[PDB]
């Protein structure tokens, strides 16, 4: 209880949350780098190579000998832009219905879909699933294209699992995209979707939880995009900690269209 | 003197510590992506049948993903041939393979390891028998036994002469067991997926650009050998130094930097 040991408490408190938070964030953008290289992937084998070198087998093997560069990362899965005067034609060259989300029931008449047609393994359960018929998916898909560049959602509950985490959508386009491109360039160039989803529940727990001093320490992850609503990513906020010091350590995960921040405090 | 001396050693110590995390951190991003390329060449080449994947296509991706691989001047893949498959080999390439000292056809050899596919950066190493350059021997060698990532001692590249290193990965055959010796892993390798750490160009700008970079003196030294330490970056120069960590991630080599101030 002595002053001084407590300006030494303090220290030990930023300097264990600065490790976790630069930790978090080097490894996202780790994940993140790598899911662009898929997309190049099926760029390259899928649409440029005539004939395709991807089937689903080919894609299951590659992302699963992979994995290990995706951290943080539960499953990656390519999802097909189709417009509805194409449904019938791709679902009977595919041989299946486009799928919603919710109930895994035939799609309803949409104007267009994001069907998965790859799929990691671990995440097999999308495929034939639209991926636009989830609200937070559907914005991420719209927002990837719009901007060229890869973007995240909002943290909510992902789908079998239930785990709370975040989705990361990349774009893959069309050799027709111009240079330069406009907004209304990008869409009309738009072949596709690369997904992968941040199982933040899962496996931030167990990235934090085999660190030295976890059990001395309580750590939050918080969505700030919106200042007044600010959103849980990881941590119980409830749980009892030490309510008397907190530190914020800043996370940077690479999206200018979200804010996060986490804070770390004392369990007593 | 002194309270200013503290101050001036803290300096160097902070500066030479975030120069040598900055190198490490960007080494080991190229490792990794070097390894994601030897397993795309084993799926797409080995495990399709037939081959889905060709020079145009391999260049095609290469190139694309070059930003994943700061510090590598370029990626190639080099196939192992026996000698006894050299005349199909050549055939089905429609050329020879070429000594990496002269360019001349080889001369005959137990095996060899002629680069088949290559990122245009370094198209000057396709048809070379990389077994033909004791360098890139040693480590293509160590790399099929070991079943892991290995770096060369520092030399100098090819064209460019460039001061560097060389990294490379076996890619084997789904034939290889599991748990396998190193004689199952010799007969198992496929080939041998290789880049090129060009130390004195891109070293140098990542360092040199940086603040305060005109009141240092830095350098890397390969200490595998801690009797005849190797400088892989800085001048040929024989009191305050620091010693910062480095790991580039092959056991069999050490490395570490030393920053001193000028005056
Ligand atoms: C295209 C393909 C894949 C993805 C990734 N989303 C996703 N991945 C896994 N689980 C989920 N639950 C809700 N959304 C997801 C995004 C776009
Ligand atoms: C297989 C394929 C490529 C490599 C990489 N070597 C290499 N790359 C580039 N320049 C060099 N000059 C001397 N050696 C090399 C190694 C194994």
């Amino acid at each position: 209880m002595d002053d001084a040991n407590k300006i030494r408490r303090e220290e030990v408190l930023v300097s264990m949350c600065d490790q976790r938070a630069r930790m978090l964030q080097d490894q996202f953008s780790v994940s993140v780098n790598h899911v662009h290289a898929l997309a190049i992937l099926v760029s390259t084998f899928h649409y440029h190579k005539n004939p395709s070198a991807i089937d689903q087998e080919t894609f299951a093997e590659y992302t699963a000998r992979t994995a290990f560069e995706r951290p943080l990362l539960s499953g990656v899965a390519y999802a097909e832009k189709v417009v509805n005067f194409e449904r019938e034609m791709f679902e009977r060259q595919h041989n299946w219905v486009i799928k919603t989300m919710d109930r895994g029931e035939p799609s309803p008449v949409r104007d267009e879909y994001a069907p998965v047609i790859f799929s990691q393994d671990s995440v097999s359960y999308l495929e034939s699933l639209d991926m636009m018929s989830g609200e937070e998916d559907r914005e991420n898909i719209l927002r990837a294209r719009e901007t060229g560049k890869a973007v995240l959602t909002s943290p909510f509950r992902l789908l079998e699992t239930h785990h709370l985490g975040v989705v990361l959508t990349f774009p893959v386009y069309k050799s027709s995209l111009p240079e330069n491109p406009t907004v209304e360039e990008r869409i009309a160039a738009t072949a596709g979707y690369l997904g992968g989803a941040f199982d933040v529940e899962s496996l931030v727990e167990n990235l934090l939880g085999q660190l030295a001093g976890n059990q001395a320490i309580v750590v939050h992850v918080y969505d700030i995009t919106n200042a007044s609503d600010p959103l849980v990513m990881y941590g119980n906020q409830d749980e009892e900690a030490d309510r008397s010091l907190s530190h914020e350590s800043k996370l940077d995960f690479g999206d200018p269209f979200r804010k996060h921040k986490m804070i770390c405090r004392y369990h007593q």
